[PDB]
């Protein structure tokens, strides 16, 4: 047996005799499934939980996702192998607490609201990476560090000073937070894990045995990025975001690193180091995405490899072989330095 | 009037007849000071409401903390301007979930005991800082950014990679953790806000005004981490844990800044970038601790400055006169680079 606990957010006002409708409707078909649960809401908050063979749960959740009556749907708690109903009397009991007024209730309704209140606003303050391990029945605290392979990825806005001293302030926020969701989006895709910002930088990671989803990644972001500078209105400053994009791999160590007060789930060693380098090169090359010679030949599809010959690399042990994709991308570009230009001078007239 | 809502976690087992005997007196308490609210204990959490004449709230609070049956207390909300009493008729009121079998109770408890579970561990991913503005009564998602005077201060392990190829894994995160201890500890007494983690690094600011606080501070680590290598057993890396740290002031950005999937409450800005700079700088230098005259011209205090002829920045501006303070620390010092070699050789043979 399976059961399912998670929490939503009402997409829009809805009225009791709504909310009732509901759990008749899933009564109706819970019981042909043989599913039990209970559907709790107080002030625009769903609760549910699910219970039933896998299969089924399964077939019944992917339904609720796409009814649009909710919004921001969160599992908090996926059991499996579970032996004994929580609810076996209920195919799908609906309790509205925005109506109950028994006073024994009362205190635990708002202690309830109050806590999922602040628990909605921290989901917004942490990775979604952690939400999964906690919903597996994982405490992510009690994770053990760990040597591994890994695919580490930086990318980071060409002259970001610039908008910041020529915008206001809301502008540039502006600017960043659509450059993160550009990269975010497309890093998720492809299975990597955005781990850290960095002021206008981006780190993330993939599994050392995925150089070609890394990639496919960077090429992605670098494309979504020109369509992006292309279609935006007249006097946009997104017309002139440009980034550049290293990846390097290696061992480093995964874990939980921080202070009693506050603790990150994030990677740690010299990879991180060697790929915030390769994208600093960028600035110097026509290429906007360079990366090492471990990640060139971890790879598995044929791409277009080009061996640059500005191995030019501090901090190293013994240098680097750098290489890049030869494509319209990384071929047709005015260059780092001359791109710096370009965007004072665009800035300075809007 | 005021009302206070926390949770806490016992600090032991506690049975049913302890946890009455505490409403007991509380209730005999809260009576004498026309205070009332609600106790409840779940699963080794507790959650109390408490309401009344503010002045009465803070000192019954004040003793609350002190209590050794509970720790990791954390205010979840705070109001004050109340104008009517939430449970007028209870002195202290107290529910036993663990003990209580209604029906309609059930499923309330199972989801009550899922979110708090699962706030107690995002809690430790999540800065303080954070938690007092919910608290409040403001929403941090909804703050808009603001440009703002910061002084920006960073420090940054000297020679880490060692660490990091010497020692197994567990040992490696051991120091980097008690290293963020130490300078979590010492930048939150003195009224900084440490922002983030950057591998090795800690990112941390203060107010614009702050800058005799933010001297203090770096002098306290400095001293700390003296303490503490010449007190730890023989044969640990403690020994060799030595720290840079860098200072600057100047006008930042102060808002959320990220994804929709993850976003930070941060600062962005140049004064990031000279901090950063002037925290490098240290390893060429004798002094650990480094600063711009701006974050000189600021302090109050009649510190022993001393004028550093060391002025070879890059990516700047326009240069900048650079400062530390000379005392025992920032004196008695091998340097850097004569320091990485001394790291090495050490952890060779440990
Ligand atoms: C919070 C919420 C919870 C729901 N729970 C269930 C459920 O447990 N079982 C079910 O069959 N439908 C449930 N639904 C409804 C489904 O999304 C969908 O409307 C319904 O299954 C379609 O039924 P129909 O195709 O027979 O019209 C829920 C909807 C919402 C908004
Ligand atoms: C969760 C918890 C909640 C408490 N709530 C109250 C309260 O509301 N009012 C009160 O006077 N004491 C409360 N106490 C007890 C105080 O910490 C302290 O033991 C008591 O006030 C001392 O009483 P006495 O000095 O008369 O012996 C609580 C203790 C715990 C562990
Ligand atoms: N060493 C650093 N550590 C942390 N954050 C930094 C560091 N350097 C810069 N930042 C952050 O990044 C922002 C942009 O600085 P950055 O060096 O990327 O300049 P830029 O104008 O974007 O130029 P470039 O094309 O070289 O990236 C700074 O405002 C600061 O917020
Ligand atoms: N540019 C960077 N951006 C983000 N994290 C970095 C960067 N460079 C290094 N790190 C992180 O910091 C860790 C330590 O690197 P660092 O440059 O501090 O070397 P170090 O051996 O400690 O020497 P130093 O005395 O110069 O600080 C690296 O393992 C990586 O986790
Ligand atoms: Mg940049
Ligand atoms: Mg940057
Ligand atoms: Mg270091
Ligand atoms: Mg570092």
């Amino acid at each position: 047996m399976k059961r399912l606990t998670y929490i939503s957010k009402f997409s829009r006002p809805l009225s009791g005799d709504e909310i009732e409708a509901i759990g008749r409707i899933s009564s109706q078909k819970n019981q042909q499934a043989n599913v039990t649960g209970v559907l709790l809401c107080l002030d625009g908050i769903f609760f549910q939980i699910l219970e039933g063979e896998a299969e089924k749960i399964d077939r019944i959740y992917e339904r609720i996702l796409a009814d649009e009556r909710h919004t921001d749907i969160l599992c908090l708690k996926s059991e499996v192998e579970v032996q004994e109903r929580m609810f076996p009397d209920w195919s799908m009991q609906t309790i509205n607490l925005d109506e109950n007024t028994d006073f024994l209730i009362r205190p635990i309704k708002v202690l309830l609201q109050t806590l999922t209140e602040s628990h909605r606003i921290l989901e917004k303050y942490t990775q979604p990476s952690i939400f999964k391990i906690i919903s597996q029945g994982t405490n992510p605290l009690n994770i053990r560090p760990k040597a591994v392979e890994k695919i580490v990825f930086f990318s980071d806005i060409v002259s970001f000073s610039t908008f910041a001293e020529k915008l206001p302030v809301e502008e540039v926020v502006s600017v960043v937070n659509s450059y993160f969701s550009v990269c975010t989006a497309i890093i998720t895709r492809q299975g990597g894990e955005v781990t850290k910002f960095i002021g206008d930088c981006v780190m993330a990671y993939f599994d050392g045995d995925c150089a070609d989803q890394a990639i496919q990644a960077s090429l992605d972001i670098l494309m979504e990025l020109e369509i992006l500078r292309n279609s935006a209105p007249e006097g946009s400053p997104l017309r002139v975001l440009y980034s550049g994009i290293g990846l390097a791999k290696g061992k480093v160590i995964e874990g939980n690193i921080g202070s009693e007060l506050k603790r990150d789930y994030t990677i740690l060693g010299d990879a991180v180091n060697v790929a915030a380098r390769l994208e600093a090169l960028t600035r110097q090359l026509s290429q906007a995405l360079v990366f090492s010679s471990e990640v060139k030949n971890s790879a598995t599809k044929s791409w277009n490899f080009i061996w640059l010959t500005d191995s030019e690399l501090k901090g190293k042990s013994e240098s680097i072989d750098i290489y890049s994709i030869d494509n319209e991308m990384t071929r047709k570009s005015s260059g780092g330095l001359e791109i710096a230009r370009n965007i004072g001078h665009y800035l300075e007239r809007v």
